[PDB]
């Protein structure tokens, strides 16, 4: 579904965000 995927990409972008904020260190 649309709305499942939107949903799936909303999670997916912050746990990419957490990762590069830890690879800053």
């Amino acid at each position: 579904g649309i709305g499942d995927i939107l949903k799936n990409l909303a999670k997916a972008a912050g746990k990419a965000a957490l990762h590069a904020v830890g690879e800053s260190l």
